């Protein structure tokens, strides 16, 4: 037989309350995966909505939520190219809240060597997509401004980051003030609290010019228009007025666009390995036992959560 581990598993679709700790059939080596001792997996928006039934892809219970891991690799496929005891980042649809993860080689990065195992697994949903968003979306250049709403949230902070990363300046908006001073340590230049006329604010901080980019993880929204430049846009990752002017809306679906573009991904790892070299260190605010998943995941859903939150085998 194939042997049990412990995993978190919702029960039913009535969020983190259905979640329940409990044991589960362990992965198993084969010809075409690859098996992950998991040490950290990621909390993100997708998990929660998944536990609610209300993400784009509806799972049905039982099911182990989590999309993002890292870990060790345990077993791997002859010409991968990946090895057991290898470091590695993970992604797939389930099974990242457990003491083990089954994925398929192309679902495997190299963990950069400078980052602990909570810090790489929160490079994994929210890193790769604000890469994209900006390299390949928005075309992000070296002194450009970006508004970023949202911003103590996880893609806020992974859109902090690698924005000053790129050279960039940073105007952040918190809808938390309590998360004031978390934002202003990632890196923001200016932080904003989301009240009556902070669109006018985000204006006379850039001089009344206006911003170049705005990041949108949110959707407070003909507002951030109007914060924008002449050329600017606005990246959401919708109704539009007649203050578009010049501007533009930016789609961004990181996931769809991984489907047709698998390759793209080698670029995105590469680009943020750099961008680790050079000090970007991923903020972990929390670290909570995986047992404690049910009470992690609430916390979550309460607006509790700055950065990224991981589970801990």
């Amino acid at each position: 037989g194939p042997g049990s581990m412990k995993a978190i598993q919702a029960q039913s679709l009535s969020g983190p309350e259905g979640l329940v700790y409990t044991d589960v059939e362990t992965p198993g080596a084969g010809p075409n995966v690859v098996v992950v001792d998991v040490k950290a997996a990621g909390v993100c928006f997708p998990d929660y909505l998944m536990t609610k039934g209300e993400y784009q892809l509806k799972m049905e219970p039982p099911f182990v939520p989590g999309i993002e891991t890292a870990g060790v690799v345990r077993s791997a496929p002859e010409g991968s190219g990946i090895k057991p005891g290898d470091r590695v980042m993970a992604f797939n649809f389930i099974g990242g809240y457990a003491e083990r993860v089954a994925v398929a080689p192309s679902n495997i990065l190299p963990t950069p060597p400078q980052l602990d195992d909570a810090e790489a697994v929160a490079l994994i949903a929210n890193y790769h997509t604000m890469y994209f968003a900006y390299a390949r979306r928005g075309q992000l250049r070296a002194g450009e401004t970006v508004l970023v709403l949202g911003a103590a949230g996880g893609i806020g902070t992974a859109a902090i980051q690698i924005a000053k990363g790129m050279g960039a300046k940073v105007i952040a908006v918190v809808n938390r003030t309590a998360a004031t001073e978390f934002v202003k340590s990632v890196g923001a230049d200016i932080v904003l609290p989301l009240e009556e006329g902070w669109a006018k604010a985000v204006r006379e901080a850039t001089g009344g010019a206006g911003v170049d980019m705005v990041v949108d993880p949110i959707g407070a929204f003909d507002d951030a228009v109007r914060t924008l430049a002449s050329e600017g846009r606005l990246l959401v990752v919708k109704v539009n007025r007649l203050l578009l002017r010049n501007a533009s809306l930016i789609g961004v679906a990181w996931g769809e666009f991984l489907r047709t573009h698998a390759d793209y991904l080698y670029e995105t790892q590469a680009g943020l390995e750099k961008l680790v070299a050079e000090g970007m260190r991923p903020p972990v605010s929390a670290r909570i036992p995986l047992s404690e998943g049910r009470q992690a995941l609430q916390d979550f859903a309460d607006g509790k959560v700055y950065g990224k939150m991981v589970l801990v085998p």
